[PDB]
């Protein structure tokens, strides 16, 4: 456990007061998923952009740099190629739309200099992308670190990982402050690394496990502690919420980032996915944790209305 995500989240799950895993539900979900041999959707090529290996690598870095927090009213929606998109697909469609119109979002020089007005246009639609100014600051940070550290080529960073998914997460969090996804719980550091781990899996997806997306240790990635996978784990009965937390999610009351309740949901999401992976594997359906994550996240896209709302956390980068 070379990143310490499973080890530190395990401490949270064992002590957790608002969140617990129903291991009976895990076994019952495993039985059903293993029977119909469910796999995750193929990495989505319609709404993800593509080009040369150097450009595609920078595109993945940019995509996942700003891959967070799409909720709010009025709902942020985007028009691309005849269809309207919200949430993640709005992020993906907005970047692809921009690049196709010749916006150089793969050029470190441009990224380093990008204005509030530039990213407001890239993400222009109904409402406004949450934390707009924050995404401008991250794209500047991302651009200038690419330029200074890696000759404006994320391929250099990937090359230095030596086809270790875990080594690449560590290289990203070391170099890019905004990818440092840790918290504390009862005075102990909890490590999560949602966006850095997503990034590694998105390279694997984009490059078909070849060239820059080649990794010999993808099994070492955990789930990505977001707000849809826990909502899917709650819907499937795997995650249970205590009264006060349940009522907060139902009332759509925002939950402060790094608060005990938020850290417990995220830690229980990691261990919810890992317990489902173990149970599935025991029933002869061996998947990697990131594959179980993708599968569950896909389920998140078509939950039956009346399902308990996802937790609302404003992703904070107070330590720029
Ligand atoms: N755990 C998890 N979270 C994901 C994703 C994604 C998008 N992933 C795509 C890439 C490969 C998968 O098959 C998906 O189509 C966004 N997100 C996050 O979901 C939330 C709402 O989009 C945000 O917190 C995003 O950062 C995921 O796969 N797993």
């Amino acid at each position: 456990d070379r990143l310490g995500v499973l080890t530190t989240t395990r401490r949270v799950v064992e002590q957790a007061q608002a969140v617990w895993i129903d291991h009976d539900a895990v076994a019952q979900i495993a039985e059903a998923f293993a029977a119909r041999q469910v796999t995750p959707p193929t990495w989505n090529r319609e709404l993800h952009w593509s080009d040369g290996r150097e450009a595609l690598a920078n595109y993945i870095l940019v995509l996942d740099a700003v891959n967070f927090c799409f909720w709010g009213e009025p709902r942020w929606r985007i028009e691309y190629a005849g269809a309207v998109y919200d949430g993640y697909w709005a992020l993906a469609a907005s970047l692809k739309r921009a690049l196709e119109q010749g916006v150089p979002l793969t050029d470190a020089s441009y990224l380093a200099e990008i204005t509030r007005d530039d990213v407001a246009t890239i993400f222009a639609g109904e409402g406004e992308i949450p934390l707009l100014d924050e995404r401008a600051r991250i794209l500047r940070e991302t651009g200038s670190v690419l330029a200074e550290r890696f000759a404006g080529r994320f391929s250099d960073a990937i090359a230095a990982a030596g086809r270790s998914a875990v080594a690449l997460v560590d290289i990203v969090t070391n170099a890019f402050p905004s990818f440092r996804d840790v918290a504390t719980y009862r005075g102990e550091q909890v490590r999560f690394y949602k966006r850095a781990q997503i990034l590694v899996s998105d390279l694997y997806g984009a490059f078909d496990g070849s060239d820059l997306g080649a990794f010999d240790d993808l099994g070492e990635l955990t789930a990505f502690a977001d707000y849809k996978v826990p909502q899917v784990l709650h819907h499937l009965g795997i995650l249970r919420y205590a009264p006060a937390l349940h009522d907060r999610l139902a009332r759509r009351e925002e939950i402060p980032a790094g608060s005990p309740e938020e850290v417990e949901i995220r830690a229980a999401t990691i261990w919810g996915v890992e317990e489902l992976r173990r149970a599935l594997a025991s029933r002869g359906h061996a998947l990697d944790a990131y594959q179980v994550d993708w599968l569950l996240w896909d389920e998140g896209q078509r939950l039956p209305a009346g399902t308990l709302p996802y937790h609302r956390t404003r992703t904070i980068f107070y330590l720029e």
